[PDB]
RNA sequence: AAA
């Protein structure tokens, strides 16, 4: 790996300042270096998401609706640290999948089996309001082969836009990859939000997630995707690849920098003489629960 | 507005016996209201024939809807035996909403989904509707037209309706294929629309395909434009109704071909009830 | 997402 200085990561997608073009030889690397990455990637952006709105005073007292939650092993992690923290939140995990069975048992946590249309969201906006829902989407679907087709992520686009026009969120965090360029069909349109980069994603994803605070749409040209894609992958292959030599902290590579600055917006009940090892402690409670090294 | 005299209102594109040059260039819901109208003729010629009662109603690009309600609530109160199923990639109006005969599906329409859906359909007799558009260049429409076609030749629907309108000549990109059938017109519509609505009746599996030429959009363009400044914008002085603009004139004529368990005094006594009653359906005063 |  290259060595580099930095004084930050690169937190968000307009923050890539190159691009390269997409090698597709890249998919026969390994995808998820880590055992549990994908849980451990979604627990760091949810953790930024709604410790971002404890920030802002709006996360107590709320309902998060969180569809397309399953098997959801993390999910037990993000409960108990806001419980831990006296913040007074309800859960609500839908999915047409099983739960891990890590999420029985607690009070505060409603476990749904179902898949989300337009009707059933309307029930469940009637049955919650007016309380404040916050909103987390990570629905995806798939039509045979191997990865999700164009049609079903417009599909998934177009549902999540539907969760936003019915339950009326006061923020939400929505998964946003753009179709590829070569398997462009039409334009389309998301929410206005921030792009939130996500470390630990796999190797070449070019998922983020989209941030968005309530107080329109946006359309989505073939041209937008060519960049997201050339972004991404200069993100993955070279930016990704890079250890910060300048960084405090047992492991330097570039995804551990950008967990680092993620953590440092974390609240936490336990006082710590340093704001490392406070990142550091948080860390490795994140890596016990979920298995890893 | 110009006072006229008429018998008969223009009902199909053939009719229009007159052409005019283009130039450049509205009752609340309108929109709704053209639909509705459009539609109602449309389903009551398929009650007439027989192949309405039973059926699976399969309407792409649906949202939001606001007059299928009244359609819904139009057919179900005279004992006719309809299945909804509303597809479309926005949500629908919440009138729809807790209507068990009537599904809203969120979906990005492609070949494959058509598929699946004609296989949980069977054995449903299937009637498509489509008005799918996205917010126009000649190449979007030729993606819709294209569309259309595979809905029909993989739905086998027993009837359909389609959303139909030529490019214009001035943005004309090459000859395609739209299916044969009645191009209806439609009342209600924009000042100077040159949208219709595509009407076939299938059996047999006898899907016929016809060509649109760039002499034809000159053809449609100039009928359409004849039919827009100077037909609608006429008085029929000889048709006994309290309103005798012309669009209300063509909105009779169709509205005559609607079944009602009422019974009234006067042919004009009924269109009358059913015009009071799509408006005030519709909010409009 | 997990394997
Ligand atoms: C008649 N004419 C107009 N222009 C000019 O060219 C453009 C065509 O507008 P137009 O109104 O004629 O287009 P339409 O597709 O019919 O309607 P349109 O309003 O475009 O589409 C309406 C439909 O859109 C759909 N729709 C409405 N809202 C939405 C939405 O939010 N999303 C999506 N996806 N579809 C929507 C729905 O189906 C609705 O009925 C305008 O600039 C005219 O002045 C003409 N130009 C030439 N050279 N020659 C002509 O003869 C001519
Ligand atoms: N319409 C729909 N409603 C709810 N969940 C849906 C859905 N369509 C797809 N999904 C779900 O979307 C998920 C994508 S993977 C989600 C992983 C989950 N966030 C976790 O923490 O493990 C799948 O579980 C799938 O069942
Ligand atoms: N491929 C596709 N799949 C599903 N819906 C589509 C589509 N392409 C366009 N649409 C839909 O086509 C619609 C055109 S407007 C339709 C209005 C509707 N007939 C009513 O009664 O109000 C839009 O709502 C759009 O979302």
């Amino acid at each position: 790996m290259d060595v580099v200085s930095l004084d930050k990561p690169f937190m968000y997608f307009e923050e890539i300042d190159n691009e390269l073009d997409y090698e597709p030889e890249s998919a026969n690397e390994v995808a998820k270096k880590l055992p549990y990455q994908g849980q451990l990637k979604l627990l760091l952006g949810e953790l930024f998401f709604l410790s971002k709105l404890q920030r802002h005073g709006i996360l107590d007292g709320a309902t998060v609706v969180y569809i397309g939650s399953a098997p959801g092993t993390h999910i037990r992690y993000l409960r108990d640290h806001f419980y831990n923290l006296g913040v007074i939140i309800k859960w609500m995990l839908i999915d047409g999948r099983h739960h891990d069975p890590i999420l029985n048992g607690l009070r505060d946590v409603t476990l749904v089996t179902r898949f989300v249309d337009e009707e059933y969201l309307r029930s469940i906006k009637k049955q919650l309001h007016p309380s404040k829902i916050i909103l987390i989407s990570d629905v995806r679907s798939k039509r045979g082969g191997n990865e999700p087709s164009t049609a079903d992520l417009l599909s998934n686009y177009a549902l999540q836009n539907v969760m936003i026009s019915i339950l009326n969120p006061v923020a939400s965090s929505l998964k946003w990859r753009c179709p590829f360029p070569d398997q462009w069909i039409k334009d389309f349109y998301i929410p206005h939000g921030n792009k939130m980069l996500q470390p630990f994603a796999p190797s070449y994803s070019a998922e983020m997630r989209l941030l968005s605070i309530y107080t329109r749409l946006t359309r989505v040209t073939k041209s937008d995707a060519v960049n997201y894609e050339k972004k991404m992958y200069y993100l993955n292959k070279i930016v990704r690849n890079k250890v910060v030599i300048n960084f405090d902290y047992p492991n330097q590579e570039y995804d551990y920098f950008h967990m680092y600055f993620m953590l440092r917006t974390v609240y936490c009940n336990k006082t710590f003489p340093t704001t490392k090892a406070k990142i550091l402690f948080l860390q490795q409670s994140i890596f016990r629960f979920l298995n890893i090294p």
